[PDB]
């Protein structure tokens, strides 16, 4: 990563063994999940493209879908590099050049160009342009991944809305569906199965209403939703 | 390893447990695998050819592949032996003097003496050298130790993709991963004993299948990788 | 086409007797765009229509594998 | 065809009998085979759009490659009328016209413009291109009906090894394969299905072997009389 | 091939047809055979790479030995371009362009070059020089390919002095054996299994008789598939 004495860039400073050691625990434990986009945002910071090259080559695990991320890459880059007309490495004295997409992915520029360009004023900052690539392409992997099934899932008896929003809200997030389509969702698959007399004032308040309100209602039936880690 | 805190103020500071645990867990557990490779290159930037050499010699797994390293690095640094032989007259006074192979691998040369070439004008640097003879004989050492043979990995009439695809790409990265070997392996020879549904969906699309289009179908198969893992 | 008589081996008979009739342009090109396929045999017909419904000639002339007799399945020197 | 002279510039003159029957012999007698495509640029050199058309359209047998033969040349006749787009209304009495695809084909220009084109200073070499054209034609059809690629040019059990490396390389002529594949192939393929003394001898010999001791090797084999040692 | 000499005006033609259909008639006849370069020689006269390189990729027999002439051609051009390196090659305005060996060989150039390079003040013989090194390889496929040795030239039962003289000569044809061997050869295995009336006075004449006077020798003494009694 490149740092300086306040807030700016201007010298290299070696990637942490910690941040390597928590990067691989949260894609091998945690999967295409989408909480691991932000987790990658934070242990990035500062981070350049040799860095980023790093972070992906560390990773074991994976490995088909590290393909399909380095080959989302590939495209994204050739995207980027048919829509701007760069020249070459070489460049006349007192420019730093401007970079290509290969150079952005690290393949045809090293270290020194990377920092010249995220150092300049103003800079160019290809380590952030990368990263964006990447969430691209580790985003096409989690629509993939984590869906398990909106549809699939149903409400039983045994449930009511404290304790069944929940597992439906995490499913709901695996879920890669549009917010329009999660608009009629929420006031639909959560009065589905409901039993008549939660139905009629779940259906009465709806997703306007405030959750807390929809959480208290049907106090007297049902599983009990307020014990979070307790079974 | 060396640090320097601003251009001409190079010091050594001792080996951090931290980073030597982090190699002793990787070197133990995840052996001659290709991830292993990048996580050495991650941790060894700093690290002076006394350093490395620690990193080798502390190991206690797997003896036989230690010794190979040795042996193939002495081959290496023979190579530097044979183009520099040494000065072309004698050496200047209190001068520095041009680094044999040896001298490189860090057996024939103390600590001052190494984190001279690293301080030199024009500057040798020696640790990387060094780390680049280490790593085109570990990656030999991780293409002959190999679980599998690119050759004889594809899918299965099992697979419905996904368990074939992360063994395909692991054993891949420990070959040369040519792109026209991909090609003609993804078009021919992976879909030569593959599933039959998989098979028929492949021949459909001929010149319009890729990674992505497969991997996202052949979910009503039920084989070997279809549980999509998450927390 | 005959009753195990490879794709290779129809595309030829018909061509050969395409090509020595006469006929218009517009149906000659009606010809090959569906009597063709057509007056394949239907499993044959049903792996080409599963292909793709305008297919590539190349890619038809290296299809319907073992509709016919043994000669054509699995071509080898 | 239009050939070279010394009293005109060029000197232009009908198609022979023999160089016709020459062509109808070949196709013939030695059939779609790579040995014909060499053949056909040294018989046709200089050749007019007519003149090839002729040579395209007296040829009987092999009707499905015939017809796949004008299809490729369909589809680059198609190219070129894509590629080129030309100057509308009137022809000049001054020009010659830039050809459409179809005016390449001879289909849509009479033989005095097809000469026009040809031998204009400075000249557009039509007959050329659509020599060109049909040359790869002949490498499309003969890829498709020549019997398979190299990869199911697998050795028999008992083979002498002599006809194996004939038909391996009379294979691999028309194959497009790159160095890296045939080195691979050398190594890999050929060891794997084979007769059991060949493969013990060239594993043996190992990829460092040279053409000249894969030649010699199963010395006796084959040699002359009946020859059954070796179960 | 070049054409025109001592015309005006030098001029290019293509493979006459005769000289295809007498190099298919050879090799169809008599293959890869030491009599076939003479000939072969004779109609390579005034060639260009081009037409060495057609005549050559227009035969489909014989790929075995077609692949061991074309990796010595390789090998041949490898060690010319090792002799003749271009310093004169690539430049701006284009140029002439020196031959390099890949040049000769016809990998590295077309035939526009090659005639260019024919008709060049001082011109520069490639065809000449390519010829050769395609008569030093076809020598070493006659020494690889020819079934018969040294050895097996020893007389038959009770042979005459008329067949395996014939034998002889035509096995010493094809190796470059030195000549005081063929005197001691004559003298003892050549007329060892003969009767020894006709042997004893064959060897008392040994090679201070012609081969006309041992061959006029024996008469009625010759064994039995030629006595040499008759009128």
């Amino acid at each position: 990563p490149i740092v300086q004495n306040l807030q700016g860039q201007m010298v290299h400073q070696a990637i942490s063994p910690r941040t390597l050691n928590a990067w691989v625990k949260v894609v091998e434990e945690k999967a295409f999940s989408p909480e691991v986009i932000p987790m990658f945002s934070a242990l990035s910071e500062g981070a350049t493209p040799q860095d980023l090259n790093t972070m992906l080559n560390t990773v074991g695990g994976h490995q088909a879908a590290m393909q399909m991320l380095k080959e989302t890459i590939n495209e994204e880059a050739a995207e980027w590099d048919r829509l701007h007309p760069v020249h070459a490495g070489p460049i006349e004295p007192g420019q730093m050049r401007e970079p290509r997409g290969s150079d952005i992915a690290g393949t045809t520029s090293t270290l020194q160009e990377q920092i010249g360009w995220m150092t300049h004023n103003p800079p160019i900052p290809v380590g952030e342009i990368y990263k964006r690539w990447i969430i691209l392409g580790l985003n096409k992997i989690v629509r993939m991944y984590s869906p398990t099934s909106i549809l699939d899932i149903r409400q039983g008896p045994k449930e009511p809305f404290r304790d069944y929003v929940d597992r439906f809200y995490k499913t709901l997030r695996a879920e890669q569906a549009s917010q329009e389509v999660k608009n009629w969702m929420t006031e639909t698959l959560l009065v589905q199965n409901a039993n008549p007399d939660c139905k009629t004032i779940l259906k009465a308040l709806g997703p306007a209403a405030t959750l807390e309100e929809m959480m208290t209602a049907c106090q007297g039936v049902g599983g009990p939703g307020h014990k979070a880690r307790v079974l």
